Order: C-alpha cells, then structure tokens, then sequence
C-alpha cells in the first residue's frame, strides 16, 4: 500500500472525510498523521517511501530531497501558501492541488437564495407577518418581480461564477459577466455574455460579486451607475467595495442588497448595518457546509488514484504561475 | 370589428392590460364593460350578436339561448366557477378558457426562494444579525444543507409543477412526484420521476405541495422541509404545526386557513417557519400576461381555430 | 369491463407488446369486428369507423374515440358525438419523434455529404483530406428554418437541443407566445426561407419564388406532405446547383421507376418511411391503454 | 519591438489556420517570423534569442532550445504532440506545449451523430436503393430500423470528442454510459454521463461511439449493436471487426482506418452494413480556422504572464507515455 502523510491542520481527516470515503482511504494507503510544523521529524523511512501529501506543512528543500517518491501534495485549506521551494516541486514534476471549489455550490445556491429574497422580499414578508403588519398578497407585490425576467450581471467568474451559471440555468435570463483571465471564447461556452464592468454594472437588475479581479473599486460613483430597483449580491471579499458607500445607496433606497461578507468580522454589536432596512445580512456562512468539506475528501481520493495509476490530477485545481 | 362583453371578477380590465395590448383591444374590438352581475339586462342588440365574454359572470340558460353568436368564455380568474349552465356551453361548443397558468413561474419562483431558505436559515440568520445574535461561518451551519443533489418530492403536478421542474434544472435533484390524474407515462417526458405518496413523503429532504396531515408529518426524514403554496384545505394546520414545534421538520406557507389571519393565530409565534401573504402569484407581470393570453385566443378562435392557448375544462364538470 | 376494437389497417398483434397486450385481456376485453350485449353498454372504441348516426344512437352507455391509424377516418356522425359528449383523440404523435430523428438524419447527410462519401469510398473514388470538405458546413449555431409545427416540429425542436442554432418557425395558427417559450423564435415565411441555411418543412404551392429565395449553400429538408410544394421547381433548384435537398414523400408515393429524382445528383430519398416504426406502433397500445385507465375514472385524456 | 513568434505550422500553414481578421491581429500584434521546420537552428541568433512562442511542431533539440532564453510556449497546430523534442528541459523552463485538437470536437460529433442515424434507420441503403429503384416503401423497410431517443449509448473515451457527442446527444434523452479511466467519475458525472466498466460499455449498449477492442470484444456486444468509430484505428482489430459485421452480429462505421488512404483493393470497400468516411470526420475549414483564434487567444494569455487556458496542455506523464 501507498503511503500518504497527514498534516491537514487547521482542516483535519475527521473533517474532510466521510466514512465510506475514511474507510475507502485507509483501506488503501497507510495514512500516517503527522505534526506539520515538524515533517522533517518523520521517519526518515517514512519519508523515503511518502508518494504524497494531504494538508499544506511548513517544508524545505533538505526535507524535500528526502523524499524521493512524493508525487504530489494535496492543499485542503483551500488556500495555497509561500510555504516550501515551489520552484523544485516543479523540477521535480510534484503537483499542488487545492480544494477550494467545494465551496462554489454551496455559496452558489445561498446566494441565488439572497436574489429571490430581494426580488420578493422573502425576508421583510415574513418578519412583517411575524409581528403583524401584512399587506396581504398583491399590496405586498409593489416591488416584486421574477429572476426568469431578466438581467444578471456577474462581477467576477472563476468556479463560484460557473456554479451559479448552473443554478440560474433554469431561469431563462440574460446573462452578462466580466472577467480579465478567461477569453471571450471560454465565457461564451460556459453560456455567459462576456462584457465591460461598466455594462455589468449598469445594464443590469441583478449583479453578484463572486471573484476578486484581483488582489484588494465599485464605490459611491460605481453604485449609482446602476438601475434603479438594482439588486446587489456581496459573495466574496468584502475588500472590493465601500461598504459606506454601499450602505449609502441602500438608505438612499436606489438599490436593495445581500452581502455574506463585511470589512470586519464579527462586525461590532454597534454597527450600523444592523438596522438598515433593504439590506439582507448573513454572517460570513455562505460556503462553510459540513457536506462541502466532506466532499474535499472525495476529491483528495479521486486525485490519488489517477496518480496511483500514473496520470495526472482532474480533480483539484492546479496551481503554476504564481510567484506571490 | 366583433363584439366582446367585459365583465373581469375583481380583475379589472386596467390591471390585467399593458397599454400595447389595452390600446390593440378596442383597436380590434368593439367591447362593453358590463355589470357581471346583471349580465342578463344588457341590451338584447348586444346579447344575440357578442361572441366573446372576458370575465367570469353568473350566466342563466334564459341569457345564453339569447347569446347565439358566443363563441368562447375567457376567464381571468384562475379557478373556475359554478356560476352558469356548464352543459349548454358543450353542445353550443362554448369554450370555458383559464388563464391560471401565468401564476405558475412566480410561485415557481418563491417556492425556490423558501427551499433555499428553508435549507439555509437566511430568514433568521438575518433576525439574528439585526439583534446581534450571530454565530459566524461555520457555528451558523450545523443544520444547514444543499438542494443541489438532495431528494425533492412534489405533490400535484399543475403548471406549478411544470414551473417548479424547470427552475429546478441546475440542481441535479432527484425529482420524485406523485399526482393521480395525469398519465405515470408523461411525468417521464417531463424531468420528473412517478412515485408513491409514501415515498414523495419518506424519502424526500424537500417536499413541495401544488385531507392530508398527521401521521404524515411524522412519516417525513429526520429535518425535512415542507413547502407549502396552493390549496390550504388539505393540510390539518394544527398537525403541521406541532410536527415543526416538535423540531421534527421545518416549514413555510404561502397559503392559509383563514385568509386574512387572525391577529392572534400562534403560527407568526411559530420557530421554524416562514410565512407569506398569499403573494406567490400576484405580481403585475403575471397580471399583464392575462392580457395578451387572451387576445391571442381571441384571434386564433377568429378564424375559427380551436384555442391552443389558456386551458380548457373537459370532465372537470363532475366536482 | 368492455371495449370494441376494429383496429384495422393496423392489428392488434403490432400494436401492443407482450405486457401490453397481456394487460389490455387482463383488464378488459375485447371484439374482432367490421368498422361496418353490444350495442348499448359499450364504453371504448378502438377503430376507424364511419359508423354511423342510428348504430351511434343504439350504443348509449359510449366514453371515447380512439382512432389507431392517425387521419380520422370519416364520417362520423360529426355534431352529435360533441353535443351527446363522447371523445375523439389519435394516436399520431408517435410518429413525431421517429420523423424528427431521421430529419435531423438527412439535415446532417446533406451537411456532411453521407451518403456521397459512402458511395464514392465503395467507388474506389473518394478524397480524404481536407479536399472531400469543401462544401461540408457544422449545423451548431447555423440558423434553422422550421415550416409548420405541430407534435412534429416539437420532436424536430428537441433533437436539435444541444446543437445551440437559431431556430426560426412559421406558423399561423400557433400564437407567438406558445412557440417563443418552446424554444423557437417565430417569423414570417419569407425570413425562414430567406434566412435558414436549413429549412424543414413539416405539414397551397411552395416553388420557383421560393427557392430561388433560399441562401445560396442551403438545405431543403421535406418531411410531410408533398401537396404544397412544387416538385418540378425543388428538382430545378437542386439541379443547377443551387440547394441540396432531401425528402421523405413525393408527389405520388409510390413514384415512377423512371422519375427523374432518381438520379438527381445533390438530393437524398427515403421512400416515405419516416415514421413507420415498429416501437412507433408499440407505443400506440401503451398511449390507448394509458387513456383507457383514465377514461374509466370519469377523467379527460 | 514586439513580442517575437516563430512559425512553422507544416503540415498546416498560416493562410489556412487564421482567418483575415485573425491573421491582421496576429500581424499587428506579433513579428511572426515564418521558419523552415527542418532548420529552427539556423535562424539568427537575434531572432532564437528573442522568440517568445513557436507555433506548429519543429524538430527542436537542447542545443537549440538552451538559445532561447524567452520563449514561453509552443504552440502545436497539427493536434498531436510529436516525439521530436526534449521534453525535459521545457517543464523546466515552465515552457508549455499546447495543442489545438478540441477544434475537432465539434464537427467530429456531428458527423459521429450522423452516422448513428445512417445506421439507426438505413439512410445510406434507402437512397442508394432509391436511386437503381429496389425500394421498399414506409413500413417493409424499416424492419431494423431503431431510434436513438429511447436507446442505450456507450462511449470508451471521454475528452473534447465526449463532451461533444454528449451536447449533441442531449436532446435524445438516452442513458449513456461511458469507460474513461483518465477521469475522476464525479467529473463524469457532472458532464451528465453515467461512468460505467469497459464491458458494460461493450455489453450493454445499442450505439458505441468509440472516441484490445478485437473479436471477444466484438462478440460481446448486443445483438442488432452499431459500432461507431471515430477516431485512432490504432486500437480496434480490424479484421475482426470486419469479419463481425459480414457475419451480421454488428453494423458500423468509421471514418479512419489501418492504412491511410486506403488500397483500392481493400475488403471494407465492399462489405455491406458498414458506412465509410475518408478521414473527414473533422477536417472542416471553419475548424481550422478556430485553431488561428485559439492560438491567438492563448499567446494574448501568456504575454499577461497568465498560463493557458483555451488550447490543452502537454501533461508530463502523457509525454511519459
């Protein structure tokens, strides 16, 4: 049996693993857990025969030359980090594959869960009701609408972008995205109207930021620009917009909002967010589901296997061409 | 050119007509607003040569024999009524039209938004982030689960259904639906799956309804949700109430028993449920829709076409 | 329970499989008639009757119509089977989807020159490249003309899903709206013909004006119902070069042994076999048999 | 001073690979300077030192590729990658080598579908009967005459080919089952297929598009089974695939072959329930011409600094095998 080191801290195998997929594991490899700041403290026979790694330890080049079998390392935070000489695991032939799109579809469908609460007001409908101040059903339409509409624009497209290309797929709208890295051939196959942030952010009634474009705009003069009754939707990075110039359009009722992200988290208890009427609030929870890092775990295993069987790994995102 | 009666319900002709099809109306007919209650003492010039009536009013045998031209009854309400000779019209070969259909996709559409938020607590994660409640990232999550890949269960298969089938595409579910009357064989070339009431309610995360109670709530999985939008009548109220206060399942509702509600009624108390006006169909959009619905009949019947267009009511005389 | 069965032209041993016609014993049961106890309790009929106004009268206890050879057979007693309340609906959907797939069939022939590739292979006369490709076209994103639209263009409409073209249909008894939200864009006749680099024609004269109307590379695909088209001009095009064609009925089914489409160069024939299948006919049992069961359940079909 | 680009695209050229609009681009863009394919090595070493990109497939050797210091990529316009190189020393470099093949996807699919529909209802036969007068009217012919829509489909091979012949098979709504052992099955899955065993592919399927392979094969498969092969003759027994469709076991077609182009002598040339394609399942101009748009879409990536995106990239272990 292949041997595999385990040293996915702050993620853990408990985390990430189904039991099906658990038993699956160790029934195939000897998983041998491992304390990441210290890698270089295995076995030096542990290392000589390790053909891969689940987490993302601390490694160095003396360590690294001990491990003459290590094939690849398998990321589950789903962030890749300036951690061990990336340019000799590339000499080498050593590939780093990430996790992080398990998070696309959960965060996908909460966010086109936010869409129709704007467009319906799922939310005030209900605490309205709640405490009792109805409007009973056509009274309370003043503002509705329906997503079949309709005109979807997306800030951002990586595999948050395509998740939700999905699950608006049975909505017949139109569909326009902005994206520097993928060519106007790629977006058009993926079903999507490449286009300027400008008509993104202009022509269209619902926008969601859902990729950093990079690094870190959209401020008091971006919010504006837009349709009236605009619906906004805050996926990722919080960094990317003025918030205060966010809420600013909100109050000033232009457009209405939903973000799961903001400048400081937890946002103090005094914070003005909190009362704003108009503006759908969610506690940085869009992507973080138990099935989400269980299916880390499924990935982490098809990946083995296609290099137990000597072929590269589909699964898990790459990474390459990226000095930091 | 040809003669219509306009005698809309509570639906009134503004309201269900964008200026385009409103302006295109008289443009191409000659019609009469008219008391739908005393359609009868309309003058008999009118009667014996209209042949369209836009509404749904009470009609006697005595105001139909005087209506010989009459080709077709177009009704803007969507349920049909007990409100006239039903077999006169047959032999006549009056056609009874609805257009109820155009409250499919946004009832369709909010019955997706509850789901997800049903499946997500963006209702009362909000609550909870106005009052400071909180639990961030992964504290929040603990029962909170995907549509894409889980079980869903529909009951009944109206449009509704059809609408309900089509914004679920994306998901990847498992569509099990149970519905007596239409044909195990064309659910199939429909996306969905034909299934006993027991499974639709054993075996699904997600049950959507388009007499029954009780010990079927109980029959429902571990943290299910039920979503209810059409038809109140069949739910006992009190059953589904307490199979939520249980904890046992999770719920919303579109529909009511008493409509408005008490002021007093203990479900707006009620943990573990989402509630709604009565506003999944009645949106403008839908309203306008009616509208061109119509016209297009009425053309097509000019020539003296069969409608294709809003629905018919064959053996549906017998309830 | 009881039901009358005058199926012919069509059987009863072809159109039904075993579990189908195992079931329509077990659960009703069944005559050998003449379309030429009985009369009155009668619920069903299976069959392409003119009977027959007085013979209708003595069969009170009657449900529904099922005819089993798609045209309706006339006459029946026309005005008193909807005023007495009794039902009339076919079997001729099953056709849709064998016709659509043979369609799309030809559609791909004509784009990719099949048939001439096979013949030439065989001929010993066949270029590889490259230089067998000149005229070869992709029909994904290609404008596509549809000409009529009943059970048959929608069958056309959806093995055509996942080629992503734009569809245009002329009809004018389908309402904009119906058709719009089935996935085609509506249009005038002119801005199909004109407008598709391959048109289907599905259900008085198309001809010489027509198509010479045509884009110059275009496909003539013609599926049902030769009646509206002019087979002289449709040759004539064809002929100079001007379109490739392809088509399932003619003029005169069956046609002459020396008629000049026979060895018309650029045009593909199928000798009306579009839709008779055999799983075409099985699905008639299962269609009938299906609305029976809901039939005697006081329901609608 | 522009970013330099060597071309040497033979078999394939320039004219035929860009379009006008995409050729002007590439001008503008780029100095492309055209080279013999023999003799890379002969260049100035002003232009080996500067070139960024090589677009075709030239024999190169370390000695030449340790004088270009900036070259980023190389662009492979024939779709398949050519032991005619260090592989090693690139990899190294981070120079990558992308291939053009997914341009074929598409009309390779198409064409594929229309085979299955020649053979699915006797297309091919009908019209040659047509044409000498032997001419079974609707009903009598269709005697072995099936649809696609209810059917069960097989695919052994899954990449660009795959997920074209699954677009252009959506609207049938049949169940297909595919073998592909280079795919993650949740990836197949998601690309709305059925990931199933070699030999439920071959057992337990009506159409097999093919995307070992010998008589135990051929023999296993359902009795009225077509057998559609598109690309790599490589891997099928052809004599005894031949021999199964004489016999009457299986109908099928291909469009590529043993030896290319074929002897006029040849068995296949005569043998009925078999439709024959000379090698044209994808050589379409308008495929070629999306190789000039790919090309230039993925240079356009890379003199950004991003890595390749719409053409495939040589995987190490593919250039292992």
């Amino acid at each position: 049996r292949p041997l595999a080191i385990s040293a996915p801290e702050p993620r853990s195998l408990d985390l990430i693993f189904s039991d099906e997929a658990r038993a699956a594991l160790h029934s195939k490899y000897e998983i041998v857990e491992a304390d990441p700041e210290n890698i270089a403290g295995l076995g030096d026979d542990i290392l000589g025969r390790a053909r891969y790694i689940i987490g993302q330890p601390p490694l160095s080049a003396e360590t690294l030359a001990r491990m003459p079998a290590l094939r690849s390392i398998l990321n589950v935070e789903s962030n890749l980090l300036n951690n061990m000489p990336y340019e000799v695991l590339f000499q080498r032939g050593i590939h780093v594959v990430t996790t992080g799109q398990v998070f696309a579809e959960p965060v996908a469908e909460i966010g086109l869960g936010f869409a129709l609460a704007l467009a319906r007001g799922i939310v005030d409908a209900d605490i309205a009701f709640q405490e009792g101040t109805e409007l009973w059903g056509g009274e309370g339409n003043a503002s509705a609408r329906l997503i079949a509409g309709s005109e979807i624009g997306i800030v951002g497209f990586g595999d948050l972008g395509k998740a939700l290309r999905r699950v608006l797929s049975g909505f017949r709208a139109r569909i326009r995205v902005f994206d520097p890295w993928l060519p106007r051939s790629m977006l058009e196959e993926n079903g999507v109207e490449p286009a300027s942030l400008e008509d993104v952010l202009t022509k269209s009634d619902f926008i969601f930021v859902v990729a950093a474009v990079t690094s870190e705009f959209l401020g008091a003069e971006a919010f504006s620009s837009m349709r009236r009754g605009a619906a906004f939707i805050l996926l990722s990075r919080a960094d990317v917009v003025d918030f205060d110039a966010l809420m600013a359009a909100v109050s000033s009722g232009h457009i209405v909002a939903a973000s799961d992200v903001y400048p400081e988290e937890p946002l103090p208890l005094d914070h003005p967010v909190r009362s704003l009427k108009g503006f759908i609030r969610s506690a940085h929870r869009a992507g973080a589901l138990d099935s989400a890092f269980k299916k880390m775990g499924d990935m982490v295993l098809e990946d083995m296997d296609l290099m137990d069987r000597g072929l590269p790994p589909m699964r898990c995102k790459r990474a390459e061409r990226e000095t930091v």
